[PDB]
């Protein structure tokens, strides 16, 4: 799954901000496994606070990215929480301070 | 919180249905706890498969169901993962097997 799709998947997903803390979920480390393979995309991600909520509107708006891809029939986004979320996931360029 | 309100919760519970184990949430073994002080209601529960869903209307319809009790101006539901879920959660009842 070496390919193109993946860079520009990573810059879908740089394009999806968090409800809470108003910073992309990459740079917010939020993406566990991204894995781009037409006419597959699997997706496992967290979230920054435990719980499931009523409606997964990150998990729907990462799906949404995901699925702007040539020739991705079917996005599959898993929500874990193992291992579980904390700011040390924080990037450096998040930790270039927006915060 | 021991009351008769917490009797009353349990026997509007034991009428949430699971979608895809046709059982109800209490009979399922989904409730962890459960605290009834008005004005306000505490739940912690599970679902029966792993990751968050797009739209937890199970967790939506157990918070419905505590509404209907009187005096209950606040309701706390959250969904968990710690325990995880098993079968071995089944009430006898629901192991005299519906299933």
């Amino acid at each position: 799954a070496r390919n193109p799709l993946e860079a520009q998947a990573w810059a879908l997903l740089e394009a999806v901000y968090d409800p809470e803390l108003g910073l992309d979920v990459v740079n917010l480390g939020l993406i566990y496994d991204l894995v781009v393979e037409p006419p597959r995309a699997y997706v496992r991600m967290t979230l920054t606070t435990p719980g499931c909520p009523l409606h997964d509107s990150l998990g729907e708006a990462v799906r949404q990215a995901l699925s702007r891809l040539p020739g991705v029939e079917e996005v599959e986004v898993e929500v874990t929480f193992e291992p579980p979320w904390t700011l040390a996931r924080l990037s450096e360029k998040a930790r270039r301070l927006l915060g």
